[PDB]
């Protein structure tokens, strides 16, 4: 790419440099698509490892080149279970391609919603099977926060899922407002972010600590959406005045207890990353919270 090739920018993450020529280029010939399964989201396999493929529409920006780009230089970088592996790129062919990791539960606010106990599977899932996930995602978090990077975004919608099934781990799998804001509002993630936001607009990694307390509400909501009728705004105002969300339904005491401490009004009360696992650890232990049935959706 012209674009590509005459910015030639770099990434920084944890003390290392970056730029276009350290991506693994995998030859085109070596890439088959499968099928579309979510920009396109395709199934694919490298010559045979399985991989999603993320696309580059031809039609597009010289910015969305760039966004590409550095979406690609951010994902290599990463190196965690609970991260979504960048098989490499196919960047010198078009459509330009994104190889990652195949997550073929798909994504957790999804796979929660089609997942819920119901009177045909009345034991889909457990508050195991919940805590399990928030640990994955938690463990995430803590190697982001470890090395200085702060997400911005964590979210159900933004995690994903390597099985339907038991066993199945949860990684972070999505870095796009991440990587709008180390490149440079009506589709701000107004309902996962923190009342200093919308102050002095100062994000740090206590900032990914009140949107982690916001997904776990999701999780133990089973996949509902959070501040249920309230809009945007509503939701920025409640917050601000000392507003918390109520329990989710059936959902136990302790667990609801890391909700509420990552939702204290000052960053320095929340805890951190580490904190946060303890805690879900603690709770995966006790008999009383992970004995606790999930409700029927009737
Ligand atoms: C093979 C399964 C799959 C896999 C994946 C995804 C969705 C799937 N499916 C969508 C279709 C469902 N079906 C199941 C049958 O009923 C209809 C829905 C079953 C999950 C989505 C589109 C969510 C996805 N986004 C990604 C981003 C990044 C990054 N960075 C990396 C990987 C991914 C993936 C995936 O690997």
């Amino acid at each position: 790419s012209t674009i590509m090739t005459d910015y030639n920018p770099n990434y920084c993450f944890a003390g290392k440099t970056s730029s276009i020529s350290d991506l693994k280029e995998v030859p085109r010939k070596n890439i088959t698509l499968i099928r579309g399964l979510g920009g396109e989201v395709y199934e694919g396999q490298v010559s045979p490892l399985q991989v999603a493929v993320k696309t580059l529409p031809e039609v597009c920006s010289e910015q969305d080149e760039l966004d590409f780009l550095m979406e690609a230089l951010i994902i290599s970088k990463f190196n965690h279970q609970n991260i979504v592996r960048c098989i490499g790129v196919s960047l010198q062919s078009l459509p330009r391609f994104i190889l990652l990791e195949l997550m073929a539960g798909g994504d957790l606010k999804s796979f929660l919603r089609e997942t819920r106990p119901r009177p045909s599977q009345p034991s889909s899932l457990a508050m195991l099977d919940l805590l399990h996930v928030a640990r994955d995602i938690a463990c995430g978090c803590q190697y982001l926060e470890e090395n200085h990077f702060i997400h911005r975004d964590i979210a159900a919608r933004n995690c994903l899922l390597t099985c339907p099934g038991p066993g199945r781990v949860a990684k972070i799998g999505d870095f796009g407002m991440a990587r709008d804001i180390y490149r440079a509002c009506a589709m701000l993630p107004v309902k996962w972010m923190p009342p200093e936001a919308f102050m002095e607009g100062i994000f740090t990694s206590k900032t990914d600590t009140w949107s982690f307390g916001v997904l776990l509400w999701e999780i133990f909501s089973l996949g509902y959406m959070p501040y249920p009728s309230k809009s945007n705004q509503e939701v920025l105002e409640f917050v601000t005045s000392g507003g918390r969300m109520d329990p989710p339904k059936n959902c136990p005491g302790p667990v609801y207890r890391i909700m509420t401490q990552c939702w204290q009004h000052q960053p320095e009360d929340r805890p951190n990353f580490a904190i946060i696992l303890e805690r879900i650890e603690y709770c995966t232990q006790d008999p009383d919270v992970i004995n606790t049935a999930l409700p029927i959706e009737y």
